[PDB]
């Protein structure tokens, strides 16, 4: 993995999330048996406008990117009790990535934050049709040759679709994890290639997902604020960025990386948060408080096939940023056992968020208002 | 018997009685050192420009007000509480106070979508020559209109509500005796004189709650479509119509009910289900399946001063008329235990709703999607 | 021709702006549709009998004649909107006749409830039906049900691009009734058959549009209340159930009807009414009274090519099926100029919902509260 | 001078002068027969188990209260209003009233999430001892806490609001000239104490309103950023705060403002801005597109007695941090004309929120997507 600079992986998987994993991948197995296969690739668009053209070696440099990040999500789901499961990449026949070029015939002036990502979506939905690519049905990166100030850094999707969106800087490789030069030049690397790792988490479903308890030496979580520490244990001393358990639960379902085309039902439909979802019901749901934790037991209805579940604990206040994450599988007959735990925790009210993991790749969500205490 | 006083015609379950006296226990502790109330149900009689008032009105009304108020006071001690029920205005021979209100439309002018709203601002008027704000006071809206144009409705919280009804010749609770036929003329009477009684107690805050397993020789719940057998055990052999432990656990809280003027957090808030509502949240929380129902326990955290708990099984279509609720009082701690069922269900998925109640007179509530059988 | 299944005439005659507002939206549909696939959809049937629920007798026959009915029916008023004669395509055999897949729940009636048996039924037809390699959850579908009624579905929903009809077979039911004015009775024929082709257009994404003024001898709207007199004409005074001009332009983009398989953005969204919908934007909107009616122009900012816009006008109360619709084509800059009235209305308030027509089948809604007099 | 009293750095443009005396026309009308108002703004004082009082805060606090008291004041002026404030409860030596309350957790048992609800809660108390109500008025409560676990927020309406802030040694508004070094003293005040004016104005209903063309010199406003540049002029680092004067149109029907005690209609309801809301409509509704900006004409149906309008452009993003808004006052027919530009607008999309501004102190909303270009 050198070429790209393949991070390591810093971080040991708990052994009740490992046994959720394993679980978790029986259930779809058995599920995929008989579907198509999926030939779905993350596809990339290199967005160039009137007074910006093309900076240097964006062609090598972006190979290195997505194949770093590649190689992260593989490793990391892998790490989890997954197989290494990833997006897979269109490829040249020196097994380059290929990348979509677009030009916007409009200055920067004509530009903003606010439209750069509508503005640059459309050019990237014009070169990916001619090559028979419905970015509408697809999951692609839009790269933009823009500053920070007018370029947008976006990603957002579900498990049948989605679109993110970074900005090119002069020099930006993965290879640069390492220098410690000069606000050094790995923690610049750090922010742009972990932000883009942290988007196109979104543009899979994935919500935020911070920190938790159980993982106190295991780096900051990806889908939390880990698109700051992405790759920085190349350099100082620092713990990088891991891909928690729930999100690789989360993921697992997703065509792109199982390879198993799967159809969406009629009725999956958008939410408050990430994703898709459908409605469901609890024969037996049970919140039982310990210290400074819950414990949530009870019986899923299987509406249709389900392999896993995902607790949240979130604080008011500070978005979904500062939530921490437990996952568990599903047995035959829905039935699951877990505890999430907030230890020293002083702000009383918390909102529980409980996410039934579909085998369709859909998830069906309730929430709870719990108080929790020691 | 001057205003042909309705009987009793249920006997509650020993369980909801037991629950209304720790309810009322409750209640009282957190009464006491509040002002109290003086607080009526104002009637306001309104015409049209081609619409006298129907003859006899004034007696009329005195017999159809001191019915529903007589009933109200009978039910809720038939429940367990005190004889509670709305204090009404009356003059100097102890007769219904009607506040005569006249809108200078024709009835050809008038629609069933304004006849409420245009009605209830000559409401306003009238009352506020007399010092009485219609937007803190519960009142009743009685038009001289026919159906088809004139209104039937009800809408209102604890501290506030309108009840609209429209006036028909000869409309006395009287002809509850009445077997000659116009539908019979003491059907008729039924079912206008029960309309209103169960609009007021929309107005009250109350929303639909129909027909329960642990009570099947009761009669109708009034908040049902109890509405259709009002006083209607006064001929024939019908059950009448009986308001629900449930919805006397509401009503309880209601200062026009209780005598005792309690003030409204600054956050109570509209929602779905009529009544007005705060934030609530759960130490404890335990939804176990037995069969054809389900056993609900666990522990409210006490934010501010509790007295019960009401549950509503509601499967879906049909609104929540074909809804089914059970009470439970809470103890100091916030404990709570009931049980809830549907014997012979067979839709499966039902929605549960739970509903905390509060000495301030508000509601916190929470949906619950279940599955149900046997 | 037509005779055999008892084909219906067109019992109206439309609009001449309607007309041309139809020609202008199929010219720009047509454009759009330039280079897009074809379509191979068709509106499957699926019949479903129960442990003691066999079907009944002429069962494949009657709904041959049901089917090809409400077929022609589609074709014919779509046509006479100013449209081509579009329709839904059948799935037939060798013989030209319907193919009608059987599906047997081994389940008593006892066993059902109305909350249930859709649900069940459409489990059974989505085995069934993928037994020859049809996804329930990508075409559109009818579910004939062997129940009675009270336990048995009567049900219409979804979109463009997916949807199911519920309905219920009942002895003899077949269009050839609609002339028998004994008592089986021809009311009833309507009644049956009329709700499934109104079910029918909920499933291809329609709501409800009530009669208007410029349509008073027309017939009543199919999607206003025009299930209760569907081919009630040929029966003495009847003048039958006609499609709005509204409805026309919104099932012009449906491939089910059009033929062109065209493809739904990963924004479109279900909302408050039927329909999928995507973000809108007016570079120009008025909204000028007018006597007993609203002058409606502006421009719709064109973030996709876009045909038509309907405007509704819906009292409060009574749902939407006492609104009436207005429809008016979009010209290339998406400059719109329409009226809608109601003469006569006393309600004062009115709801004016606004919904462009895009051509990729999505829509764009907007709601806005209107005073309205003479 | 004895509170450091901040000057006015900044002239009103004829247009809302002109806007504010006809508002004010109308509200006095409205006002004429209605009792006066003797509410005020209360404080209270939270000390904590490990956290006693700071010196001097007594005398600061009359020097921050009575600060805010004279901005509101001077700004209400500098509008076109009389110098409209909220009024302090001062002892017989004119010094601020501070009510103190103790709470029985150490520093570490609190949280950003609970040092609100909890000092609430003994604010209510204490306030209570002495016959307040804080459901029923508006309240500061000064936390003695460090950043990060003391509470900076801003909530309520028209009738009722809580401001939440924290003590810090020295603080005092005489700190606005210090430019030494703690980053120096006078930005550290100003942050402190416009963020107090900042949040007491959430407190009183008001949501954001953001810098606007309109205004090139006049400062921040307040309830933009303004809270940052608070007291910029005494130390002449920058232009200061400036009361926006849609923000001034808001306040002027709120009774801790105007000494007027009006009552609230019973129908008023939060939503998903700042304030108290009842439904509005509209007769006549014209948005027509200009040079980067748009023209807003149009005629409100006066269901109630109002003043004036607020329209305010908020492009994607950001909150409504970047709006900017524009007012206009209502002729007694409910007829209104006004133009709201935003230069150099790239963007595309904006959104356009419309609030009528009733007498009764409630809001009506309606929302509008808008696409802008030049
Ligand atoms: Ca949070
Ligand atoms: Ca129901
Ligand atoms: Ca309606
Ligand atoms: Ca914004
Ligand atoms: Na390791
Ligand atoms: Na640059
Ligand atoms: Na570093
Ligand atoms: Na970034
Ligand atoms: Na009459
Ligand atoms: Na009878
Ligand atoms: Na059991
Ligand atoms: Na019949
Ligand atoms: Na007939
Ligand atoms: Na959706
Ligand atoms: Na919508
Ligand atoms: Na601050
Ligand atoms: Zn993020
Ligand atoms: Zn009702
Ligand atoms: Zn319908
Ligand atoms: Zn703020």
């Amino acid at each position: 993995g050198a070429e790209f600079t393949r991070l390591p992986v810093s971080w040991t998987v708990n052994p009740r999330d490992a046994a959720n994993a394993r679980a978790a991948w029986k259930t779809l197995s058995a599920y995929h048996r008989g579907k198509p296969k999926s030939s779905r690739k993350l596809h990339v668009v290199y967005v160039t406008f009137k007074d910006r053209p093309a900076l240097e070696g964006y062609r090598e440099r972006y190979d290195h990117i997505l194949k770093n990040i590649q190689a992260y999500y593989a490793d990391q789901m892998q790490a989890n009790g997954f197989p290494p499961l990833t997006f897979q990449l269109d490829l040249d026949e020196r097994g380059k990535l290929v990348i979509h070029d677009a030009y916007v015939d409009k200055p920067m002036s004509e530009m903003s934050v606010q439209s750069s990502g509508p503005v640059s979506r459309e050019a990237a939905r014009k070169v990916l049709a001619s090559k028979g690519i419905d970015i509408e049905k697809e999951h692609v990166l839009v790269v933009c040759q823009l500053p920070d100030g007018v370029g947008p850094y976006y990603g957002g999707g579900f498990s049948h679709q989605g679109t993110g969106w970074t900005c090119d800087q002069e020099g930006l490789d993965p290879a640069s994890f390492l220098d410690t030069e000069m606000v050094t030049r790995g923690k610049n690397a750090t922010i742009y290639i972990g932000g883009t790792a942290h988007e196109l988490g979104h543009s899979f479903g994935l919500p935020h997902t911070g920190d938790g308890w159980n993982y106190p030496d295991a780096g900051a979580s990806l889908m939390g604020h880990g698109n700051s520490t992405y790759g920085d244990e190349l350099r100082h001393e620092g713990k990088g960025a891991y891909l928690a358990p729930t999100d690789a639960l989360k993921l697992a379902s997703v065509p792109l990386f199982n390879g198993v085309e799967t159809e969406l039902p009629a009725d999956a439909s958008f939410g408050r948060m990430l994703g898709k979802y459908v409605p469901g019901s609890f024969e037996r749901l049970e919140a039982i408080p310990v210290k400074d934790g819950l414990r949530l037991k009870g019986r899923v209805h299987l509406t249709r096939p389900a392999y896993g579940i995902v607790a949240h604990l979130d604080p008011p206040g500070g978005s979904d940023y500062d939530s921490n994450a437990v996952g568990a599988s599903l047995d035959e007959k829905g039935e699951f056992d877990l505890t999430i735990c907030r230890p020293g925790y002083k702000g009383g009210f918390i909102e529980m968020r409980v996410a039934v993991l579909n085998c369709d790749s859909t998830r069906s969500m309730i929430t709870l208002p719990v108080w929790m205490d020691a």
